[PDB]
């Protein structure tokens, strides 16, 4: 069995509240999904060509475990879960922008806030 709700959220930046750019880079609403009593959020990850690196956190800076769900070479999309528990309202992230052939190349450290704490799901 699973279940699944939709959670918002936003990037933010380093050190403030303020809204990241990296928000731009993913989709939303996420997904909440529990499946064999574990949580994941779930999430589609916009130019996913660009996204040389990621890493997410939790608040306490424990390494989160992902996986690729789906790559949509055509829409260049990747749809990743994320391990997560009830109860958390953020996860901090390390993400790795790369455009060769412009030399874009950026690293963001940055905090994905959800709107509230990951739910308890039946």
């Amino acid at each position: 069995q699973a279940t699944s709700q939709p959670i918002n959220f936003q990037v933010q930046k380093d050190g403030s509240s303020e809204k990241s750019h990296m928000d731009d880079y993913m989709q939303h609403p996420g997904k909440v999904i529990k499946q064999n009593n574990k949580y994941y959020f779930q999430t589609v990850l916009n130019n996913a060509s660009f996204w040389k690196e990621y890493k997410f956190y939790n608040a306490n800076n424990q390494e989160l475990a992902t996986t690729v769900v789906n790559d949509n070479k055509k829409a260049d999309t990747r749809t990743i879960n994320v391990a997560v528990e009830p109860g958390y309202k953020s996860l901090t992230t390390k993400v790795h922008i790369v455009v060769p052939q412009i030399n874009y190349n950026h690293r963001y450290t940055t905090h994905l806030e959800f709107e509230k704490a990951i739910p308890t799901l039946a």
